């Protein structure tokens, strides 16, 4: 499994506290993580949480990451931001049953959390712990057992309409404001972490074109 | 200011607890509300989380609802559903700030809600007391208040990027399973509320056809 | 109806942020509010979370006080000092329904709060929600209303056991480290706000002795 | 490490539930659960929130349990009334951050927990990550580090004033109702346990006298 981590301009100063509770989860259980930031440092590429969500897209969609871990403030926007393109089931957390239960009963590839609402002292402790739960068992498997089957059909009956609900991303990559897709993508990082990963050869042709 | 309350199939006994916060409220601030169920009713027609989110994605974009409540067991399914439509701006809150934030950062038009998940002693407390602060403010004006432009233009520029990236809502109801959007506009009182209230008389006209006039 | 407010040393500079909240709502209210600090000032005597349990007991004890807000970074160690010594019911609450049904099932006379966990955007709108949820309605009405007179009961059943369980206050005061005791009551405002509401002679006489008049 | 487990009336119903996460926890770290009760089962001996601070005082003095889990409605009953006596250090917890800190913060041998007020689907998933957070390391380590020796020291010094403010448990089990302390230790299983894991021979000999 392939993890990236994904902060905005906000919360940027806690992306090294983040991706220390994220490695040491993702290497317990053999996982490979990347930090596409931004990470906290002065005159570095920005984010918003709208870029955020763009940017999870893409990584999702072309294969770069199998899962995708982001936020904001109070990990709404970021959420509502990801969830506006196709491909992507973003879900929220605050505590760790919260990442259990979105594991199990919605079995989506993004979630959005909040980095300063509730976010004090042992905040840390609570994403260790959130991101040890939302790994602990295969997603998808339903909680309790006796409600695994009608939470795993709407699942499915979801993706269905989603199906229907999106436009075709690359068409959507090609729509959106250029500007704002190359900033998007202008990470320190980005070029060698999603062409090394990526799995769709024709988002990989787009973005190149956008970056040279 | 109209606000719907959808319940799904799981927590629908639930249903009058949640009306019964949302109406007092609504009732002190001189809103209306319009309970579309489900209601925890034996034999009537079911909504899953799924379905919510159609239904919240009609009421919203015929202008039939100005603000729609929904959820279910944990309240991440019917957010997930009401935000793969158009027109749908859906948070959570678990507690009374996380609602009021939502309004003052995001300013949406929907909030799913857990109904079982975290739900006990004093959880009816907790329904009245957020859906009091999710509407103490004019929405949008933006927390830590400094925060406000950023937050605004971020809400601004999501809406920009909706529009490229969602089909027409009405497209989007004629290729849907027509089985499924049926049983999701089939409440006891759907017709009622949704004809009285509607705004849009595409969505009407073809909602008429779907249920046969 | 005369509340107190006591910061120890770690959440010293979090003192005007509660305050603000704790002074608005009581206000509103008609109540007073008697900061007691600490109050984030450099060079300012100091205070444990242990030290404010004793500072409690004495303003609670001595009529000083009715109601006593304190805490601490997670709240658990000021209400487990509160707790140690007679006439004090500390609760604990981190969200508005906490602090209500504190004031309902338990109807104590202090409540401790987490000010560092937890404690990020919008804790002050937590802060003042709480407040006014604690100070809602009547104390001791219990909940679920039905469960008030088992309620009511186990409360006084508690004070019962209480009157056996703990020395005299007095005789803790003469009997705890001296030193310990002075710098608890030392605060720049501790003789102004102690001495004017003290319903307690003797232990306002004692403590003058601690003092040296 | 020996653990109990005390249940007043109005949550008799969930003891089961909360036993077997207690249980889950307690196996796989090789400790000692006792379950005291009350069970959930018709016409069994009763307990109030007050009578559960009294057991929790009569088995952490006694020895014949070095932690106890208890709790009511919304945990502040409990935890008040097991805060009443001399060598008790009860906490509160709601999710398993509180849990672990209280462990490394306060070091106390008690936790009371709401069992009705934000305890619905899940909440014994809720049971599991917070027992498994308030035994993950040993009690009273600290935390931070850094803020470590500020909080054991505390912790010592609220040690040593409960030695002045609370009076002599046995002159407190000689003073109170009779009837009360009866019923307290009426429990189906109560002397069974009790008695093979007292290790105060003063407590064990007047509660002796009390029931025969």
């Amino acid at each position: 499994m392939k993890i990236a981590l994904i902060n905005e301009n906000s919360q940027a100063s806690k992306n090294t506290i983040i991706y220390k509770e994220l490695k040491a989860v993702s290497d317990e259980k053999g996982f490979e993580v990347f930090n596409y930031g931004m990470y906290g440092k002065e005159e570095e590429s920005q984010l918003t949480y709208v870029q955020n969500g763009l940017l999870t897209a893409i990584l999702l969609n072309s294969g770069a990451a199998d899962f995708v871990i982001t936020g904001c403030g109070a990990g709404i926007g970021a959420m509502l931001a990801c969830n506006s393109f196709p491909g992507v089931v973003c879900g929220f957390a605050a505590d760790p049953v919260d990442a259990y239960l979105f594991s199990q009963v919605n079995g989506g590839n993004a979630l959005s959390l909040p980095f300063a609402k509730g976010f004090g002292w042992g905040a840390e402790l609570n994403l260790r712990y959130l991101f040890e739960r939302l790994f602990e068992d295969e997603k998808g498997g339903g909680y309790p057992k006796e409600r695994a089957v009608p939470e795993q059909r709407n699942a499915r009956i979801l993706s269905e309409i989603k199906q229907i609900t999106y436009r075709d991303l690359l068409s959507v990559l090609k729509e959106i404001d250029q500007d704002f897709l190359k900033e998007t993508i202008s990470g320190e990082h980005f070029q060698e972490y999603f062409f090394a990963n990526c799995q769709n050869q024709n988002i990989a042709d787009y973005l190149k074109s956008v970056l040279d």
